[PDB]
């Protein structure tokens, strides 16, 4: 079954926190707001929701999250427009993957506009949470964690699920559009076909920090993800990956890589295929991408611009690739970045209610 | 630097828990002892150790051992003899296990001795816990987790090491060994190359537990994973496999495949291999195994013994794999099962110290 929100118990804060003022620098998910979300469950089913002041949990030694890794979490934008009402983006494919990933961990189901309209309210409790500025969010955390008491590695009879948010300023300090440098090494693989690299659970990021220590020590700020032996490209860092370019068939071209279990489904990814598509000014594709076949368009100068997408940077570019010893220089940034200063304008115009657009929901 | 034994502080409950009644069943992980070992780290680096009474742990909704599962794990077993002396099995080997893990996800180092003796030291404290019946013995379990307040996919700042106890009853109930079915389909990948599946984190275990399911939706009690395209043996659940035969070439072997970066390296592997080593009766080898060999070999009745290997099971049987929906008989049982008797013997003499080894850590 499920919990609902109108169900919900509310606990409004006796000693409220100090909102950081703007000209103090947001540093990404370190500051956190009054109030957070939280529904028990057990085999009898869901409890109430409630909204309750920002605590610390209480969880037994032997609690499946800390020794089985019985976790996910998902990660959506909450922004306030001009006319200071506070949207929410997309947040419906932010709720379908949070559900497909408690399915492959074996964690409760729950009823996806329940959740929604839950996290709605906890917004608008902490509605003065959420910042004025330019380039300014408040970002959402859901987690769900299995919390049986027990060392047997089974699906768990007892589960937490609770809501965080924490005002953010993303990073690109004045708009900047600064790019990253990544080290593509294939001794280090992040997901196999067949495994779990297609959902967020927090499994698949742990593993992750040496292989971005690597990178530092190599002069990167981060790692892109190659898969087999035609080193397929996947995702940069914790982002997926998009390339501008003119293909080998002479046609302009926007790629990203196709959703084989490899790639997680990112809901910027989705927003940035579809708004390309709506256009209509150049192809459009999901096609797999070997580093091969971006050595060859480089020394072909054929590449316009490559780029990071996800929730924390939006749009991140590319400037240069560390490969098998070798340096390559992506000329990304000579090139404007025209497609990626555009995909910035459209998304801020959406995002902050410049233009009306039925992808924001809201609070 | 570490942490010191010298520097414990010791906090005894003032409430203790009462030991097994209403009942004899221990099930598995599910009883715990009086007290828990606890070490913190920052900045500053280790404090002090404490065994304190048995609680819950309080943790920031925030934790990055909840968020990206910066999470490891160990697991021994401590026996009682009829010289009431209670014992510890190879205990260095997990020490060095537990410093790799720790290292391959950026958490704090420590020194494997002095943890070792806090380790001692909390079982002396509980050794009223150990039970002394046939096949019993106390599960000692060392967790270590990031513990940082933040949402950021980097290095923590803070962590947390502590252990929990739990008496544990005899795997086989009376004594006589009972074999396992298993389920070997493809499509499902518990590690790859270039992965972390041979090291003992939380991480590798949460996306196992569906695939148990599916495993059990089939009449088969656990999983064997197979890897790559020439379908490798690799572990029988969360066990290393074993495979007694006489090889193509006319030769009686033990065999195991070798640790390739997919196998988990086992203490009781490691034990077997040792102990068979010495025994110099048959040929002891690392080898690929593959379906294909295992296959012929059963047609041709060249197989004698399946079996898994593992703290909790000491030495599983198994008698039936299910593979592309056929049914495979495996005459491990018809065949004694002679070296896994053997096996068996030799564990309890030298783990309830029947005959002086100097595997044997004694508390
Ligand atoms: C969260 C995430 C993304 C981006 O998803 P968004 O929905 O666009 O935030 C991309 N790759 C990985 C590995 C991720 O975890
Ligand atoms: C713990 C474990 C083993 C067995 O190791 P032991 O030290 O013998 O307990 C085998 N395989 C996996 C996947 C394990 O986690
Ligand atoms: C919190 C991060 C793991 C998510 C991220 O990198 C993104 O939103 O792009």
């Amino acid at each position: 079954s499920s919990f609902k929100a109108a169900d919900l118990q509310l606990e409004m804060t006796q000693k409220p926190h100090k909102k950081p003022g703007p000209g103090e620098p947001l540093v990404f998910g370190k500051t956190f707001t009054d109030h957070m979300l939280m529904v028990e469950w057990n085999d009898k089913g869901w409890g109430q929701p409630r909204i309750q002041p920002f605590q610390n949990l209480t969880l037994h030694p032997a609690s499946s999250s800390l020794h089985y890794s019985l976790q996910l979490f998902e990660g959506m934008k909450a922004f306030k427009g001009k006319d200071q009402q506070v949207r929410l983006f997309r947040p419906w494919l932010n709720m379908d993957r949070m559900l497909r990933s408690a399915m492959r961990l074996c964690l409760p189901s729950f009823d996806k506009l329940e959740l929604l309209e839950c996290i709605r309210r906890l917004i608008e409790v902490d509605k003065d949470w959420v910042p004025d500025a330019a380039g300014t969010s408040l970002y959402v955390r859901p987690v769900l964690i299995g919390n049986e008491p027990s060392l047997g590695v089974s699906q768990p009879r007892r589960a937490l699920l609770f809501v965080i948010l924490c005002p953010v300023g993303a990073y690109f300090p004045g708009g900047s559009v600064t790019p990253v440098s990544l080290l593509a090494d294939p001794a280090f693989i992040r997901a196999w076909v067949g495994g779990v690299g297609n959902y967020k659970l927090g499994g698949n990021y742990g593993p992750t920090v040496l292989v971005q220590q690597e990178a530092l020590k190599r002069g990167c700020e981060q790692v892109l993800w190659l898969y087999g032996p035609d080193h397929q490209l996947t995702e940069v860092g914790t982002m997926n990956i998009f390339v501008y370019w003119t293909h080998e068939d002479g046609v302009l071209e926007l790629v990203t890589p196709p959703l084989n279990g490899v790639i997680l489904p990112g809901v910027v990814r989705q927003s940035l295929l579809d708004m390309a598509q709506t256009w209509g000014e150049f192809r459009v594709v999901e096609r797999t991408i070997t580093m091969k076949q971006l050595l060859r368009a480089l020394e072909e100068g054929r590449v316009r611009e490559v780029f990071g997408s996800g929730t924390a940077a939006q749009v991140a570019p590319v400037h240069r690739i560390l490969y098998k010893d070798r340096n390559l220089h992506i000329p990304t940034m000579e090139n404007g970045p025209e497609l990626i200063l555009r995909f910035q304008k459209e998304l801020k115009e959406i995002q902050y209610g410049i233009r009306a657009h039925e992808w924001m929901f809201p609070v």
